[PDB]
C-alpha cells in the first residue's frame, strides 16, 4: 500500500486520552516513537489530571496497530497502514471478568508527520473494590495474541482477543477484547485474510518522574500466514 511507505522510518507518536471510569474523569498524555520495520513501540504515559483512578495495565491495549511488523509475505494483509496518512476508527468493548467495563473510541491518524491516536474511554459497572477500582492489579505485562479478521460491509477488520491482567494476590483479571477498525479517508484499505498480531510488552517507571506515568516498550509482529 501507499500508506506503508509512511512507516519505513522511525515515527513519533502522541497519545491523548479522556476517561470516566464510574464517573471518575481522567485525562493522559502520551509521547514516543515507532519503528514498524522491527514492529517496536516506546512509549510514555502521564496522567495530567493527578492521580489515575485506574490501574495503568489496564489502559495498555488502548493507548498503534500501524507499528505491527507485517512480514513481507503478509504485507497484502496489512489494513493498519493501507488507511495512512487519513487513518482509521477504533472501537473496543473491553470486559472484565466479574467486574466493569471500558468502551473505547478511538482515531489513529497523521498529523504532519506524526501519528496521533486520540481516545474517548468510558467505564462503567466497576466495583468500588475490584480489582480496577482496588488497584489490585501488578504493575506488569503478559504476552498476548490478537486475533484479525476481515469486515468488509465496514471496509474493515475486526478482532477479539483474550488479555489476562496479573492480579497481586497471584490470580489473574481477565479482560476480553472485541474490536472494530474503519477507515476515514477514501483510499484503498487492505482487507486481511485471517491472522494474527503475537505481542509483547514490558511496563517500567521512569525514576526520575514523579507524576502519575507509564513507560511501555512493546513489540508485534504479525503472524499465522506462511505464504
Ligand atoms: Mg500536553
Ligand atoms: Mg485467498
Amino acid at each position: 500500500s501507499k500508506g506503508e511507505e509512511l512507516f519505513t522510518g522511525v515515527v513519533p507518536i502522541l497519545v491523548e486520552l479522556d476517561g470516566d471510569v464510574n464517573g471518575h474523569k481522567f485525562s493522559v498524555s502520551g509521547e514516543g516513537e515507532g519503528d514498524a520495520t522491527y514492529g517496536k513501540l516506546t512509549l510514555k504515559f502521564i496522567c495530567t489530571t493527578g492521580k489515575l483512578p485506574v490501574p495503568w495495565p489496564t489502559l495498555v491495549t488502548t493507548f498503534v496497530q500501524c507499528f505491527s511488523r507485517y512480514p513481507d509475505h503478509m504485507k497484502r494483509h496489512d489494513f493498519f497502514k493501507s488507511a495512512m496518512p487519513e487513518g482509521y476508527v477504533q472501537e473496543r468493548t473491553i470486559s472484565f471478568k466479574d467486574d466493569g467495563n471500558y468502551k473505547t473510541r478511538a482515531e489513529v491518524k497523521f498529523e504532519g508527520d506524526t501519528l496521533v491516536n486520540r481516545i474517548e474511554l468510558k467505564g462503567i459497572d466497576f466495583k468500588e473494590d475490584g480489582n480496577i477500582l482496588g488497584h489490585k492489579l501488578e504493575y506488569n505485562y503478559n504476552s498476548h495474541n490478537v486475533y484479525i479478521t476481515a469486515d468488509k460491509q465496514k471496509n474493515g477488520i475486526k478482532a477479539n482477543f483474550k488479555i489476562r491482567h496479573n492480579i497481586e494476590d497471584g490470580s489473574v483479571q481477565l479482560a476480553d477484547h472485541y474490536q472494530q477498525n474503519t477507515p476515514i479517508g477514501d483510499g484503498p484499505v487492505l482487507l486481511p485474510d485471517n491472522h494474527y498480531l503475537s505481542v509483547q510488552s514490558a511496563l517500567s517507571k521512569d525514576p526520575n518522574e514523579k507524576r502519575d506515568h507509564m513507560v511501555l516498550l512493546q513489540f508485534v509482529t504479525a503472524a499465522g500466514i506462511t505464504h
